């Protein structure tokens, strides 16, 4: 069953999660960032300095051209091209082969990275913010209608080269360890989710609940750090500064600029606080808390790390440094996202990532912003 499926993700520390992916008669193989914040299959069909093959369409018997263009802008990088469709399989996932729309890219600025290892893009979240309009039917979506597989993955992204699990059409328990604990999807767009309360060494930022959603919170594989909107993000760094102030950082540190170092193996783990978020639960006035340590938001580049914790003007982004400590299922069938301890968690000495409930919230309609 899903043993095929296990260690199916390969990537590079702070450049994306990718499986691997055949289009095209005869099949052509290429790798594909899984990205569960955009909803386009797309793939680089033209020569790149960063891409070491591409999809030759001409190749192909089975590719349909479309005849109409197609753009995406991402928080960072776009690119335009060509719509079509063409036959896909994935090697390490279901023994299945689906004709689905694909974007092949002639044009990109920022987009595709160097030593990435991968040469396209796996939209994975809903048609509604597909483009060029919510009519092109986004892979997971064709999957679904053309063949057996049920309507939900869930994802195991490990951190410290890396790899995980991308696991098409179920849950795979050896994954994980304790209770899944699940928060509504709130909308069919993004992977859009609800923060009601958010911790930092167990001490409440006090906030306006609203103010950790605004305009939005989404679940975001392909985004490295957790993005936080400003007033957020300066509470949250006002916090970790204090907590630290034992040691001095350059404040381009921060930012994300600098980098910060230790002589190996005397990183002050301790003196970085822990992050819980509490989401939105299943049952009335019901919350469950995700906690993250300080080694998944001080990401790893003597030993030398940069901020991994960044300003929005968009909503909240949690991303791979969130999900790195946990299995997470985006059940589509049910509208709803699990979060479990990974198997594959980082260890600090006194201090552990965790997913524990039930927490009583009142109120946690309120939280969602309008
Ligand atoms: C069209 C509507 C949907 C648009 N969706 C998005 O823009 C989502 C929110 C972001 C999307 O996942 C892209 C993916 C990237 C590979 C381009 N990520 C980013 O733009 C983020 C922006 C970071 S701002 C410090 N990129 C990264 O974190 C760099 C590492 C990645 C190459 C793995």
């Amino acid at each position: 069953s899903f043993v095929e499926m296990v260690d199916n993700l390969r990537g590079k520390s702070g450049q994306g999660y990718y499986v691997e992916m055949t289009v095209g008669s005869p099949p052509q193989t290429l790798n594909i960032l899984v990205d569960t914040g955009s909803s386009n299959f797309a793939v680089g069909a033209a020569p790149h300095p960063f891409l070491h093959r591409y999809y030759q369409r001409q190749l192909s018997s089975t590719y349909r051209d479309l005849r109409k263009g197609v753009y995406v802008p991402y928080t960072q990088g776009k690119w335009e091209g060509e719509l079509g469709t063409d036959l896909v399989s994935i090697p390490h996932g279901p023994n299945v082969t689906v004709r689905a729309n694909i974007a092949a890219i002639t044009e990109s600025d920022k987009f595709f990275i160097n030593g990435s290892n991968w040469e396209g893009i796996l939209g994975l979240a809903y048609a509604e913010i597909a483009r060029p309009d919510d009519s092109l039917e986004p892979f997971f979506d064709s999957l679904v209608k053309q063949t057996h597989v049920p309507n939900l993955f869930s994802l195991q992204l490990c951190g410290a080269s890396v790899g995980g699990s991308m696991i098409i059409g179920g849950i795979d328990h050896s994954l994980y360890t304790g209770s899944l604990w699940y928060t509504p999807i709130r909308r069919e767009w993004y992977y859009e989710v609800i923060i009601v309360r958010v911790e930092i060494n167990g001490q409440d930022l006090k906030m306006d609940c609203k103010e950790y959603n605004y305009d939005k919170s989404i679940v975001d594989s392909g985004t490295t750090n957790l993005r936080l909107p400003k007033k957020v993000f300066e509470a949250a760094v006002k916090s970790i500064k204090a907590a630290s102030s034992t040691e001095k950082f350059p404040d381009g540190f921060w930012l994300g600029e600098q980098l910060v170092c230790w002589q190996a193996g005397t990183t002050p783990w301790n003196i970085f606080p822990v992050i819980s978020l509490y989401l939105m639960g299943e049952v009335t006035n019901q919350s469950f808390r995700i906690t993250i340590l300080p080694q998944q938001y001080l990401r790893p580049v003597d030993d030398c790390y940069k901020f991994a914790i960044s300003q929005s003007s968009t909503g909240t982004v949690m991303g791979a440094v969130i999900m790195e400590g946990f299995y997470v299922v985006f059940d589509r069938a049910r509208k709803r996202i699990g979060f479990a301890v990974s198997a594959c968690h980082v260890h600090d000495e006194f201090r552990t990532a965790a997913v524990e409930g039930p927490f009583v919230t009142l109120d946690m309609e309120d939280c969602g912003y309008n």
